């Protein structure tokens, strides 16, 4: 399409340091760090990647799409580290992935923030479908939360920008119970097969945590929705609510409910979230917050990435 303009930074090893490791599996390693700008007075919370001359093309491929997308709901890109594995250094999350976050608080979140959550992962992908960009990787545990109101959608490692007149993404390693059926077939991907994932992220969020298809191989999947059956009404959720998923995973692609239609569904039922979630009992950024998770004293300069909008 259009020339695409955005900036690649390169950030000195000497300027950020890692502090503790957040996750360890076959992405990489992903480090919890405070960047430090040469002469700019400022503390960023970061989050740092790292994947050989495999691993290098790999995460240069994550930072040439993270670089592409600006978005409230999406996370940002800071820059790379050109070390022997080259690094990927993004804006921290501090609250984590919203998967892990509905297991710890599932007696204290109320149908507002469920309903909200659910508009915000629609609006970053809608950005996404704007860019021309196939996710391919909607799950909970890709949509961080920096704030219980604020959340972004991550992981780009999967992602993969479309040409002008290309209407789909041929793949040719996966997670099947989140994929589109058109892609455990086919292998095709579209923003289609993301709203099929959006459905099972959805699901997630209303089930507070549950393992979709729980106890089931990823081999008999292909024959189960193949079948027509789909994953069950959860408890909390109204008819309005669940006929949502249900258009999500429907075998006709084009059927399927695009990501600015539901920006508008979920939006009317989070002015009246009582009336479309049943939750029985249905009613933090400070200088001293960030001391304890970046363990560091003085946390006077801290400033969020998204208030950290520095050319170098
Ligand atoms: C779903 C598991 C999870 O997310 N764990 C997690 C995450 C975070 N915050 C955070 N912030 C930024 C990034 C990120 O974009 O990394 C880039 C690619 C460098 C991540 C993150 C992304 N991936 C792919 C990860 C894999 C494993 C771990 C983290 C990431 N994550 C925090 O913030 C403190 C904590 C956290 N876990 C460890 C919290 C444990 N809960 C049980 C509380």
């Amino acid at each position: 399409e259009a020339p695409n303009q955005a900036l690649l930074r390169i950030l000195k090893e000497t300027e950020f340091k890692k502090i503790k490791v957040l996750g360890s599996g076959a992405f990489g390693t992903v480090y919890k760090g405070l960047w430090i700008p040469e002469g700019e007075k400022v503390k960023i919370p970061v989050a740092i990647k790292e994947l050989s001359p495999k691993a290098n093309k790999e995460i240069l491929d994550e930072a040439y799409v993270m670089a592409s997308v600006d978005n409230p709901h999406v996370c940002r890109l800071l820059g790379i580290c050109l070390t022997s594995t080259v690094q990927l250094i993004t804006q921290l999350m501090p609250f984590g992935c919203l998967l892990d976050y509905v297991r710890e608080h599932k007696d204290n979140i109320g149908s507002q923030y469920l309903l909200n959550w659910c508009v915000q992962i629609a609006k970053g992908m809608n950005y996404l479908e704007d860019r021309r960009l196939v996710h391919r990787d909607l799950a909970a545990r890709n949509v961080l939360v920096k704030t219980p109101q604020h959340v972004k959608i991550t992981d780009f490692g999967l992602a993969k920008l479309l040409g002008a007149e290309e209407k789909e993404y041929h793949a040719e390693k996966v997670p099947i119970k989140w994929m589109a059926l058109e892609s455990i077939l086919h292998r095709i991907y579209t923003h289609q097969s993301d709203v099929w994932s959006y459905g099972v992220t959805v699901w997630e969020l209303m089930t507070f945590g549950s393992k979709p298809y729980d106890g089931i191989p990823a081999s008999e999947i292909s024959s189960i929705l193949e079948k027509g059956e789909r994953l069950p009404q959860p408890p909390i959720c109204t008819i309005d609510v669940y006929m949502i998923m249900v258009k999500c995973w429907m075998i006709d692609a084009d059927s399927r409910p695009k990501f600015r239609e539901l920006i508008i569904e979920f939006s009317k039922m989070a002015r009246d979230p009582q009336r479309y979630l049943v939750i029985q009992g249905d009613e933090p950024t400070d200088s001293n917050f960030y001391r304890a998770l970046m363990d560091e004293e003085d946390m006077d300069d801290v400033v969020d990435a998204d208030e950290y909008l520095i050319p170098q």
